[PDB]
């Protein structure tokens, strides 16, 4: 396998500047026909042409309409063809091909394939190669004339980039549509659709040109009355644009598609975005309430790709961060302000901890410019959009509003072309940066790590308080552990928002303020503080790091109920229960060594559950902040922090702390899951299509939690509760009935009524799929056979798989079963999967990735299943890369 390095990268010694594609689907084959206009470049040195171009068949090919030679003027190997220099002409010339491809028999998702009746592309980032001959690199602009042909009946719309320009009928019951689109563009940002398509529409006029914008979403006709939320998603998504940058669309028409069979979310190709249909598709009756922010994320990701993306495009794929997660981080700014909940951020803080962290101290951790690669399908990770996000947003923290916006308008501005590297985009930052210091010698040099630098910073806490002096002090340090991409880690640009709050009466002692940490230690004195202050640090998550504030739980417990800043309320709570939970592991670990006969525990703090409940009895608190602090540390978060990790000890470590807090506060909990029923299941607008409401939708999570709290613990009667919330018209509560009932003899009767519910509607049938894999099941191995010969069978969507499967890879006691039937079970299906869909057949490797964390044992079980996966004859380059990188072989 070839390993491409960044420090390689060199201009092609070829242009290409306009292709002319002819695509003609027929039932058994797809024929594409494609002319190039081409020239030599300046950087040419008399080279052999060389197309990429994966699994085609050739029928021919030729230089300026005449027909090459196989062997003697060209070799092709099914993944390289190699037209020798002697045939290659120095000036302007035409090169065109005839192949045959298969969409039909396209399991992978990848080039053209077929998804239930529609055909589609998929070409991030390197499936072009996989439809006609290209030299499939992101720097190849050309200008697109492509015409597409079907049957009429079955593929009634077509549709590509740009205008469409003429549409025409075609003997033997066939149409034809071609679309010109002249702008430069790079070749994985076409895209092709073809299918029996229905659609909502609506016309969107932008802020200052006041330019008629056309949007279309469509889907399969079953699904139609499914599209209006993302319709008002987009509608949303470029206002936003405009509002908060002052970007406005800029072509005629924007189209939205929603596809079945998709490996990730979504994709960006220029006016044409298509879609996972899970992230594209809502109803009130029959998707859950998480699909409403996923759409909505979703649909604006791609929307603002239009930008950062599409009109500032990438040199290579090394730089892939610079537009994913600048991207992410316009998506989370736009789902802050729709949302207009504290749990949206708290949720990306909870994802980047839990996952991204885990990859970061892992064998595949990787810098969000990482300096090599072998499988572009494996470079789409949490490091580069999450962690690369976090780095786009340090630009605004650091910056503020105003100068941000000035610097990103800076980027636009000059790049709006045009290739473009991190470096560019630093130089923005830098240029605002300069501005804002009023001081043009000050510089963002140091900021460049964050690109290079890989693993998470580890920043730690002293303090002082001169009480006579009025006079307090913050001691910080930084500290990044060695890894195999850095011997030796440098000190990073740091900002680190904070507060100092009156442990007295809970106000703020300073205004806002931004420490910018650049060296491994300083310190940050303030003068005039009249009475010792209990810091709030790192407020919004300022920096992606492992956070060691050095507060005692008093402290803490006094920020969770007094500070301003959500993130700190929510770390220090976070904070309380790790020290809660390293505490107990290591007294129920002691006991299982020693095989003690008896032993004591540690009680959770009582003044900790007495603030709990503060928090919970109080009508003005959020809902939503009200569900993070009764629920424990995610597992991978946990992971971070424990060697060797035990996973049954950490799962009686995690039921003693729950049951704790239990015995004192569930009637609390019950009180509230009753009290919360009117305002949380309100119907009022349960038939208006575009009504979302956020905070009635936290509402619903902190009552599912409730019940989920009051399940496990068998509060008195409960199952009366259960069964009621069965009822419920919404399926964030049947579903939760469902996954609730695990405890209870009923669970088996509502696994039969919520199938039902749900069979009849694809997406809603994998979300049943999701909550049957995760339910809390002693018999989880037996319904997992269930699922698979009942429901599941021998589905190639990944949406489906992945509802089976990953769920339940989640369950801490039974998926980490001793025995290693869980990690056996998991081999089986990513080898499986593998057979046709490698990129899936990764992603479902996913449990593996803390395997040199666990115990001896189970770190020795899931390696001997990884060199099975890795030792199996017909592994595929994806999978293989993925997993020798995995086990550091
Ligand atoms: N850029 C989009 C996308 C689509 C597909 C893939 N992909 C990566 C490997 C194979 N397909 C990557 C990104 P997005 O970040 O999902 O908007
Ligand atoms: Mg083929
Ligand atoms: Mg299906
Ligand atoms: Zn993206």
């Amino acid at each position: 396998p070839k390993i491409h390095y960044r420090k390689d990268y060199k201009p092609s010694g070829f242009i290409i500047n306009q292709v002319t594609l002819n695509i003609n689907i027929h039932d058994q084959e797809t024929i594409v026909r494609s002319v190039l206009d081409m020239d030599i470049s300046k950087h040419n040195v008399g080279e052999d042409l060389v197309f990429d171009g994966v699994g085609l068949k050739i029928n021919e090919i030729s230089i300026n309409n005449k027909k090459l030679v196989e062997g003697e003027e060209y070799t092709y190997d099914n993944e390289f063809l190699t037209i020798f220099s002697k045939f290659v002409p120095k000036s302007k010339f035409a090169f065109s091909s005839e192949v045959i491809i298969h969409p039909e028999t396209n399991y992978a998702l990848t080039g053209l394939y077929k998804s239930k009746n529609i055909i589609v592309s998929q070409c991030e980032a390197t499936g072009f190669r996989r439809i006609t001959f290209f030299i499939d690199r992101p720097d190849m602009m050309a200008k697109y004339d492509v015409t597409v042909t079907a049957d009429k009946e079955k593929y009634p719309v077509l549709l590509s980039n740009g205008d469409k320009v003429n549409e025409f009928e075609i003997p033997g019951g066939r149409h034809g549509a071609r679309f010109n689109d002249p702008p430069l563009k790079p070749c994985y940002l076409f895209a092709v659709v073809a299918g029996d398509l229905k659609h909502l529409s609506a016309t969107y006029i932008t802020k200052y040109t006041k330019k008629k914008v056309e949007l279309y979403v469509f889907s399969e006709e079953k699904y139609v009355s499914k599209l209006q939320w993302a319709l008002e998603c987009l509608k949303k998504s470029m206002a936003f644009d405009e509002d908060y940058f002052g970007l406005e669309y800029d072509l005629s028409r924007l189209n939205l598609v929603a596809v079945s069979d998709f490996n990730v979310g979504a994709m960006e190709n220029k006016g044409l975005n298509i879609f996972n249909a899970n992230s594209l598709l809502a109803s009130k009756k029959n998707s859950i309430d998480f699909s409403y922010a996923r759409i909505l994320t979703v649909v604006g990701h791609e929307y603002f790709h239009q930008y950062t993306g599409n009109r500032v495009t990438l040199r290579d794929w090394f730089q892939l961060t610079l537009k994913e997660g600048l991207t992410v981080h316009r998506e989370n700014l736009f789902s802050e302000e729709m949302t207009k909940t504290v749990t949206t951020r708290l949720s990306h803080v909870d994802l980047l901890r839990s996952v991204q962290f885990l990859e970061d101290s892992s064998p595949l951790s990787h810098p969000i410019r990482p300096e090599s690669y072998v499988s572009m399908e494996n470079f789409y990770t949490t490091t580069v959009y999450d962690k690369g996000s976090e780095v786009m947003r340090m630009y605004l923290t650091i910056l503020g509003e105003e100068y941000y916006k000035k610097g990103f308008d800076i980027y636009i501005k000059k790049n709006d072309g045009n290739t473009a590297t991190c470096e560019d985009f630093n130089y923005a930052m830098e240029q605002a940066y300069k501005m804002k210091k009023a001081d043009n010698s000050a510089n963002l040099n140091q900021y460049l790590l964050w690109f290079s630098q890989s693993g998470t910073p580890h920043v730690s806490f002293k303090y002082n308080y001169d009480a006579e002096k009025k006079q307090y002090s913050i001691h910080v340090n930084q500290y990044t552990k060695p890894d195999e991409n850095q011997k030796e880690k440098k000190p990073l640009f740091i900002p680190i928002s904070v507060g100092l709050i009156n442990p007295e009466n809970g106000k703020e002692m300073i205004s806002q303020t931004t420490l910018e940490l650049t060296k491994e230690s300083d310190t940050f004195v303030f003068n005039n503080i009249a009475v010792k202050p209990i810091p709030s640090l790192f407020r919004g998550f300022s920096a992606p790091v492992y956070i060691e504030d050095q507060l005692t739980d008093e402290e803490r417990i006094l920020l969770l109920k007094y500070d301003s800043d959500a993130f700190v309320r929510y770390n220090s709570c976070t904070n309380i229960y790790m020290k809660q939970i390293l505490m107990n592991y290591n007294e129920f670990l002691k006991a299982k060594n020693e095989k003690l006969e008896s032993f004591q525990l540690t009680p959770v703090n009582a003044q900790f559950i007495d603030a709990i409940k503060y928090l919970l009895e109080d009508p003005h608190a959020d809902a939503g902040f009200k569900s993070y602090i009764v629920s424990l540390p995610q597992d991978r978060y946990i992971i971070n922090f424990v060697s060797n990790l035990d996973t049954d000890v950490l799962a009686d470590t995690k039921e003693y702390i729950y049951k704790q807090i239990g015995d004192k506060l569930n009637d609390v909990y019950y009180k509230m899951f009753k009290s919360l029923e009117a305002k949380a299941d309100d119907l009022t607008y349960f038939n208006d299509e575009s009504h979302v409401d956020f905070d009635q939708m936290n509402m619903r999570t902190l009552r599912n939690t409730l019940l989920s709290l009051l399940s496990k613990a068998q509060y008195p009667n409960i199952l009366n509760e259960i069964i009621e919330h069965s009822k419920s018209p919404y399926p964030s509560n049947w579903l939760t009935s469902l996954s609730v009932s695990a405890y209870f003899d009923k669970y088996f009767e509502l696994y039969d009524k919520t199938y039902k519910l749900s069979k009849d509607d694809e997406l809603l049938l994998q979300e049943w799929l999701k909550t049957v894999s995760r339910s809390d099941r002693k018999d989880i191995y037996e319904i997992l056979k269930k699922l698979e010969n009942e429901v599941l069978k021998d589905s190639k969507n990944p949406n489906d798989i992945r509802a089976v499967y990953l769920p339940f890879t989640n369950n801490l006691r039974r998926f980490h079963d001793i025995s290693g039937k869980g990690y056996k079970l998991i081999a089986e299906v990513i080898t499986k999967t593998d057979k046709f869909n490698p990129m899936v057949a990764t992603q479902l490797c996913e449990p593996f990735k803390l395997w040199n964390k666990l115990d001896t044992k189970r770190q020795e079980l899931m390696l001997n299943e990884m060199n099975t996966m890795l030792q199996e004859p017909q592994i595929s380059n994806n999978l293989k890369e993925y997993l020798l990188r995995l086990t550091n072989k």
